[PDB]
């Protein structure tokens, strides 16, 4: 997960230095700046869905605590 | 169309010897998109792992 960010980065940081990405309204460029945001999403959705996961789990976690 | 508005806008700058004002603007947004990535996923990975830990210690209550 980590890892498909790095390799974002990486290929971003390819395309930057790389020739062909300098004007914006370029096809390449606007989809480059459309795939980091949909990236984003993503990842927010899967912190958000995490998130829920760890707020249930202590939920489950404090419920053993009344039992005793 | 907005496209077109850009498309003059860039000419009249390219005349006074400007460079393209986009770019500029466009590497902001990256930079800020980066950075979003990064921290949301660090974030991700530490709750992530938080619910490792939880999972661990659910699972010694039940037994």
């Amino acid at each position: 997960m980590a890892i498909d960010v790095d390799r974002t980065l990486a290929v971003l940081r390819r395309k930057l230095e790389a020739l062909g990405y300098s004007d914006p309204l370029e096809p390449a460029s606007l989809q480059l700046v459309q795939k980091l945001v949909e990236d984003l999403v993503h990842t927010t959705d899967s912190y958000t869905a995490v998130k829920q996961q760890c707020a249930k789990q202590a939920q489950e976690i404090a419920a053993f605590d009344t039992r005793l």
